[PDB]
């Protein structure tokens, strides 16, 4: 494909979100008519990333030289190189990833400065890094996926796991961290405790070859539970956008996210069965796709927050 | 060669260390007659190790199915292979490092709770982690040391120093950083001063393709001078065998240290041309002499502070 189509592509992808910046820009102007978490976190993301960006670059070195394309589990009906890079609408895709994290940490920042003018935004702060952080590491990842980076682009989330605080043996402990976590509190609490457990005897059961899979769907399936009970409980004591605009777009990302496009636990071939072409603009694949709204539903059910 | 060398260089290290405890208890008897940082270092240590082994033990099965042996450049005269490691002399000899570390953290425990029956030990338990965190990862990168887990190798290091807070251009930072760290006070400021140039000139000059040496050499050219500094003023003020020691094994070390039998910068038959044969008990090698008086000096000279 001509450059054309790349350019038509980025420019795309980017004004998107620069006319996510304008709307806000209107809606500010209608309306117009702690530092030691952030120094350790900048600290700990840079030095973190610069040695696993140091590991892609040579890993695309040396699969450029060698020649030898089966090291990285790309989508290679899907892939479209530019100078060093071989596939590039991975890397660019993910640009949404940091740009809807600075509209979020900017529209933050004037709320804090409003309200300068117990309501915590640093927690907000530090899960906005957190946001820019998996993007980008997310993008680095992209580069080149292999079995040896997966770790490091979890790495991350472990990390923010930590900060923040044999299937039988997997599945009980999930049991004991749900019913841990949380006239009719017990019915809603039995409730919440066996759409868990049902889960748990899915991952008992199925026994997947992906452990970032279920711990994400617990994740946004607990998430989603939390915000329901959140806007019933709402309800029951006597903007809304928002709350439209987070299940459509969680829906749209699951869709796009069961596609399993590409899967690097197999051999490489076996990898290369599951290649689907291109889909959007005949620039981006299913996989960029769950990119962008995984993105736009993260940031919407964190602006109901 | 049999596994009898095996067995009695493994038993020479470990009951060598055990004699350090053995007369560490004699010492003991004869003198008979903060959790929020200790949290946060293991959670980040073992989370950011976690994929570091993952990646190694990778390369470490590649190499072992390919058969490819220039991936990893190890002393190839001096390999001993046992199980699935090809090098078991580099793996085993970095045991003095978690021994002697632990050895520092139970003395400082028995001192903190003799001095509970600004003497600050909270520093140095960081810095005893710390240890505990160079030698296993050090360890990890000897299992198959390449470009790629050399900047992992010291991205603990430069963790550390985050927390704790083009050559003419790193020269000139160079000297600012070391005028900016620190009738007689002038003299000797100046002379810190003209050391501190002369190693950045050198640097300058030579320009040395291992940016890591340099650092540890500013390192411990600078603690040497503060330790000097504080025994000749202690001395103006008006035991000792550890600052005897700490010279000696510090001496032993750095000529150990200039060998650099193994050099991955270049290309791997030149990294094989300063392999040297083993040299101590049939068994190891220089640079596993150069670990265990590094630690030895090392907790000699923060058993002086």
């Amino acid at each position: 494909i001509k450059e054309s189509v790349y350019v038509k592509s980025s420019l795309f992808s980017v004004f998107i979100f620069l006319s996510f910046y304008l709307g806000c820009l209107l809606v500010g102007f209608v309306h117009y008519l702690y530092k030691i978490y952030f120094w350790n976190i900048i600290t700990i993301a840079v030095f973190y990333a610069l040695p696993v960006i140091q590991l892609v670059i040579t890993y695309q070195t040396v699969v450029n030289v060698t020649g030898n394309q089966d090291i990285c589990y790309y989508n290679f009906l899907c892939a479209h190189p530019l100078g060093v890079l071989s596939a590039f609408n991975n890397i660019l895709s993910n640009l949404g990833h940091v740009l809807l994290g600075f509209l979020f940490l900017l529209i933050v920042l004037r709320r804090d400065i409003l309200h300068r003018r117990p309501k915590h935004f640093g927690l907000f702060y530090a899960m906005g890094i957190a946001l820019m952080m998996e993007g980008v590491l997310s993008a680095c990842y992209h580069v080149c996926p292999n079995y040896s980076n997966f770790q490091f682009d979890t790495s991350f989330m472990y990390m923010i796991a930590g900060l923040c605080m044999f299937w039988v043996i997997f599945s009980a402990i999930h049991v004991l961290a749900s019913l841990a976590l949380s006239m009719d509190r017990m019915v809603l609490l039995v409730v919440g405790n066996l759409v868990n457990w049902s889960f748990a005897l899915f991952g008992l059961i199925y026994r997947p070859r992906d452990f970032a899979s279920y711990m994400l769907g617990i994740f946004i399936c607990n998430l989603l539970l939390y915000l329901a009970f959140y806007i019933i409980m709402k309800l029951r004591s006597s903007p809304l956008f928002c709350i439209v605009a987070t299940a459509v777009m969680w829906a749209a990302a699951l869709y796009f996210f069961f596609q399993n496009l590409s899967s690097w636990e197999g051999t490489p071939a076996e990898s290369r069965e599951k290649n689907r072409e291109c889909i959007l603009l005949d620039f981006f694949d299913d996989h960029d796709i769950w990119h962008f709204l995984s993105a736009t539903a993260l940031f919407f059910s964190f602006l109901v927050l």
